[PDB]
DNA sequence: CGGCTCGCGCA
DNA sequence: TGCGCGAAGCCGAT
């Protein structure tokens, strides 16, 4: 649908129709940014061809009640900044509260929209809302993958068993799909308060807040400033100060050598494609660059692959057959310890390294990547059953990670507990052939005592 | 058949 | 710390 720097393979039709006479509406969901946003760029291009303005609509759902203030504030502060950015480009934004299935349909009717565009998420609930909207509108409806460098449905047509099978397919398509972004052109044709939504939601969540004994909150909000501008600064300092040592130190949780981009990536406050462009152009240790690109291209995009092609991505049934057979055989094994959700949540296990990982999670909202593996694997080892382990890990990941409620989290938990995108290892009690990680193993790789002391 | 994102013994 | 091996099941290139 027109454009020159616009690859049509990024866009797909959800519903055909007579293009209406009214504005193009971008139903923003996953990609909460004005810059480097293929969904917003395609929306603007369609609007230009039809000689109509583009408007942005965002629907605040009751979903926020299932997480905490830490995510709600991060997201909403981002959106306050986004509202201003879009304003400068003469793009109005509308913030709706309620079920997207109902509210988006109504908005399209009331505002006499000509075309509807949304960004891409493989999570189940987004597909449900889309199907509801389709039944409620008579205008064309498109979806743009603004989150992946290679559109999810282009990179592969099936569930990929392993990174080693996906890697060649993805890297083959980078020359086509890794490109610079055109600038967002302001609107030429002229056309609820977020402050109030924020106060109302916070009041609702205050009773569920994570607290220490003295009733002082556990969460430290100053580690990550929200919004598009801050995200760019974190990217720049990563490339300048941390990228060089990333390959060597990414698996040492006592060193702050990660990008720290995940909260921003999760809410779409920065484009993965932008990050890849800048890292590609940086002159740094080649090994570090390859390690980083493999994480933000292969592992991030295969997580969308996993959720898109396996709608039971958060269930035991999505595990590979060998892992299901192994875990099933060990269901009756005596566990060395059994903890409840509440005991894991409070960091009251016998294992100080596990407890310190959980304390980093509670206090910062971002557990170091290496201890996330250890953390999830011990939940399998010290729970009543594989289903209960899965349920506990997802519950804590999604409640406390700023970057949670994400394909990466479901794929990472499924790797840790069910061997998805892994292979079988030595046979053990309880965990069977699922890859094992030990306290002693961690001791030989990094200064465990220092991580424990940092987080009590 | 070859090669896949641990623990372990050994410089 | 850095290396090379062991223990495991399967994909996919033929
Ligand atoms: C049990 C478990 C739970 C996880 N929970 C989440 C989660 O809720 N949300 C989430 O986005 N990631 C999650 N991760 C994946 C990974 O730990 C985080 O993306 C990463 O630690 C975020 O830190 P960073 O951006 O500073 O990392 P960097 O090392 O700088 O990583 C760069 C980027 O690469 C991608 N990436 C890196 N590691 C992985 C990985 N294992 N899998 C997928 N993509 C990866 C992410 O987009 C990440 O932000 C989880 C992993 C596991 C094993």
């Amino acid at each position: 649908p027109r454009g020159s720097h616009m690859n049509p393979k990024r866009i797909r039709a959800l519903k055909s129709g007579k293009q209406g006479d009214g504005p193009v509406v971008y139903w923003m969901s996953r990609d909460q940014r004005a810059e480097d946003n293929w969904a917003l760029l395609f929306s603007r291009a369609i609007a230009k061809e039809a000689n109509v303005p583009v408007v942005v609509v965002f629907c605040l759902t009751d979903e926020f009640l299932e997480a905490g203030i830490r995510q709600y504030e991060f997201m909403l502060k981002g959106l306050q900044e986004l509202e201003v950015s879009l304003s400068r480009k003469k793009i109005p934004s509308f913030f709706l509260r309620g079920d997207p299935g109902e509210k988006i349909s109504r908005f399209v009717k009331d505002y006499n929209a000509g075309t509807l565009v949304t960004d891409f998420s493989p999570l189940r609930i987004k597909n449900q809302w889309i199907e509801k909207v389709i039944s409620g509108i008579s205008i064309p409806f498109f979806e743009v993958d603004a989150h992946n460098v290679v559109p999810c449905w282009e990179a592969s047509q099936k569930h990929e068993y392993a990174a080693h099978t996906f890697r060649p397919k993805l890297y083959a398509l980078l020359p086509e799909f890794l490109e610079e972004f055109p600038e967002l052109e302001p609107n030429s044709v002229t056309p609820e308060t977020l402050s109030d939504v924020l106060e109302t939601g916070v009041k609702a969540l205050l009773p569920e807040r994570a607290l220490l004994k003295n009733k002082d909150p556990l969460f430290e909000p100053w580690h990550f400033e929200p919004g598009e501008k801050a995200a760019k600064k974190v990217m720049e300092s990563f490339i300048a100060d941390r990228l060089d040592s990333y390959g060597a130190l990414r698996n040492d949780p006592t060193k702050n050598m990660l990008s720290n981009l995940s909260p921003y990536l999760h809410f779409g406050q920065i484009s993965s494609q932008r990050v890849v462009l800048e890292v590609e152009k940086a002159e740094s240790n080649p090994g570090s660059k390859k390690a980083f690109l493999d994480e933000i291209l292969i592992w991030k995009e295969i997580s969308d692959n996993f959720c898109y092609y396996n709608p039971g991505y958060d269930g035991f049934e999505s595990f590979p057959s060998w892992a299901k057979e192994s875990l099933n055989a060990h269901r009756n094994d005596v566990r060395s310890h059994i903890y409840t959700l509440e005991e894991f949540e409070a960091g009251k296990t016998h294992d100080p390294l596990w407890n310190a990982s959980q304390m980093e999670l509670l206090s910062t909202g971002k557990m170091h990547g290496y201890t996330r593996m250890y953390w999830a694997k011990k939940i399998l080892e010290w729970s009543e059953s594989p289903e209960k382990a899965l349920e506990i890990a997802i519950c804590l990941n999604d409640r406390y990670e700023l970057d949670g409620r994400d394909p990466n989290g479901y794929a990472g938990i499924a790797w840790s507990i069910g061997g998805v995108h892994d292979r079988a290892w030595g046979e053990r009690e309880v965990t069977g052939k699922i890859r094992y990680m030990s306290y002693e193993g961690c001791k030989r790789k990094f200064d465990v005592k220092l991580y424990i002391e940092k987080y009590s």
